């Protein structure tokens, strides 16, 4: 047990799904947690079916919304104490080819995709660093960041972003001893509410072809990955890309 | 000789550097050529450098502008006959840490580096897919589309997006026989009058920490792998990346 | 607590620094260990030193010897019922670029690198396939395992070929609903009382053109991600790479 | 033409497919050429119905046969003079997953697939280092030097193994301005006369779920890419993979 001991996490997109796990099992380890979301009536719920507020906070917040990053950095501060830990987990995803893609679907899935986790790294850079905090910033960078979709191209550009901005920053953070470790995870197919609204879509996900363990994951699969990096037992992990997606990248 | 006959290629940033030594080699090859920059002065100049109006010309055009890639493939077209060919190749830089990137500066890059390839991708699939042309769309996406550099973050973000989105595109030209291929290219350091214009640069560039040969490249170094891309010889080749780097990814 | 219920492991050079520290985790963990060295007086006081014979025993076996591989499954099994876990760690270094290796060591490093991670994977999914122990094999892969070194040549050859081998296994192991596991850890340089013992090698690998982080690891940095692996948690994880380097190939 | 004017090449396994059309297009572009192969019948009509004697000859030879790759350069070097070129092409496969995989079936084709290239590439550095011939070793590392393939455990272990050793050679060679570089040419899929011998091999290999293109490539697709290796166009590319495979790797 105790395995965030002490630790102070932002967690965006965290009132479904994937995101909701990671604040779960955070809270499970003893991280204080604020989650976000656009839905005030989703985010307050999930946060007290997790635990009480001095375990786990809602702050409704676009991750898009540059202003926004500011109060919620500043919110968690108030609730927890100095933030050790953000999860850049909020994404959105637009199923168009490149040469399908509006310009308006564009700007707004790289508005979430991209945009806010250049603003939540910048941001978390700027106040966590040379606080002895073991500082972490995890960035959610998909199967899609290594391979293509022919049916992502938007997504694909953001996730790719992603992966090696996020190396950047761990760079800059290990060469100046900020004591902020930078790393993405690398989700495949996972069961999520969401998933299950779209038929066929699992199923398609599990053929062989796609997924080689034949079935897809579940939230809790990122969740356990994403305590680790958040923990000091991932202290010497920096720059680095942890893949979960049941063999998808491995073919 | 003659490795591009009949190609009628497209060269963004064409007028100066990488871009130029593409168009030269292009035009050796036997492509007709269409460079874009955004000085008419350097521009007009660079085209009369290389060859004649039925090679080479100038198109006016900041890679970032939606509208004017319309008029850049009308105006290709008028001038050449129907376009097989494209390098995105236009690209700014911004030469600072995640941390201390302005918004101004992340919109401004991404902008050039990643709409700007977006949009001529996007376009060249739909202008170029279906015509026999044995289509070619050759993405500039760097050693920062590999590793990490702490003083290039936005860059870095720009030339991860380029480096997946391209497979993206790849993948939906094969599976639909546009007759389109996508693939990167991703120099190391290469000396262009501009390396030249930054006192010790280059010395800093050819470190064996950095570039294993101990000296950057040249712009024909960028050339010739794109005349292999451009040409017919590489119609295997899709959603691939193409690194020429003096060895600084290898270590 | 007890990440690790109810796990039968095996760690190949288990009796020193890496192998060590995964032993006594994996032991803090609640499995059962099996560790193997070549020398019985440092094995057998490794064992007592981390645990009781119900916790942790030494088998003395050299990685490369085929015949013994059979004989140290069936000694584990003996001790603690069947085995759910290998982690294939044992290994050896030859500072000799290719141009300098010698044919004798070539093989004597390919011999333990190779040939030993080969024998261990193979009798490992023979062994523990079907069995609903949750099986994972972790096989030692190096950051030598993505970069070069221009004095590792025989080294390099070693971990390339444990990286995608291993991915290899776990597509088979996947594919067929095995319950078994395969995934590739890659240490950056880590402290060992073998660097310890070679005069400026910790400062060489400590200069931020090596580990960008100014400083090496500890044995404890490779001990969790094992962990993580050989735990459920890991259980959508199969043909990955999970690299902990202080940010060495992020650069 | 003349796009490796004056150069001197060894070509293992040059007698049939992808060795021959590296021959054929090499000689095309100016090369003397040594084709290697186990069979003097296949191997001196190959050589006669690519050219003369001047322009190309065939040497009997293993790629495994440690001492007779002295004899093929002593060989070379008497018909050309010094030899500046060699491509490790020679390999064999085994169809077996890594547990069904006899130790015998191992070890065979790691003599020729890993050993082979690890004699010529270690040869080649010491024979063509420091005689300003632009030196070029190129080694054949497949698309099974990247992922995985159930059914092919030993292939892949020997292709993930000749792409990193071959990134060592690289660097150490470009550290010591040796004039020697090393690249891996990574084909997918590529119809052979071989292939042909397979019923129902090139329609499995050409399903959208394998190559995305839907068809499989021809030896010339490999040829080209040797070709720009070879050349002194490809000067500042070493320790880089070059992948030619329809789109395979890319999704
Ligand atoms: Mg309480
Ligand atoms: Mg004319
Ligand atoms: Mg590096
Ligand atoms: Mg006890
Ligand atoms: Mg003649
Ligand atoms: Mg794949």
């Amino acid at each position: 047990s105790n395995r965030l001991d002490g630790k102070v996490a932002i967690i965006t997109g965290g009132t479904l799904g994937i995101g909701l796990a990671i604040a779960t099992k955070f809270v499970e380890e003893g991280a204080a947690v604020m989650i976000t979301g656009r839905h005030s009536d989703v985010g307050e719920k999930a946060a007290k079916s997790v635990g009480t507020p001095d375990q786990i906070q809602f702050f409704q917040h676009d991750s898009s919304d540059e202003d926004g990053w500011t109060k919620l950095f500043d919110a968690t501060e108030k609730a927890f104490g100095p933030v050790s830990t953000l999860v850049n987990n909020a994404g959105i995803a637009v199923n168009k080819s490149v040469e399908e893609t509006t310009t308006a679907e564009w700007r707004k899935l790289l508005a979430v995709n991209l945009d806010g986790v250049f603003f939540g790294t910048r941001l978390g850079i700027q106040r966590m660093k040379n606080k002895g905090l073991g500082a972490s910033i995890i960035n959610m960078s998909s199967i899609e960041g290594f391979v293509g979709d022919p049916s992502l191209g938007a997504y694909n550009a953001s996730k790719g972003a992603v992966r090696i901005m996020s190396k950047s920053a761990a760079l800059d953070c290990a060469l100046k001893d900020y004591d902020v470790r930078v790393n993405t995870v690398h989700p495949g197919y996972i069961k999520t509410p969401l998933v299950d609204d779209l038929p066929g879509a699992e199923e398609a996900m599990s053929q062989r072809t796609k997924t080689p363990m034949g079935h897809i994951g579940e939230p809790n699969d990122i969740a356990y990955i994403c305590v680790y990096l958040a923990s000091n037992e991932s202290k010497f992990a920096t720059g680095s890309e942890f893949v979960v997606d049941g063999g998808y990248t491995a073919q």
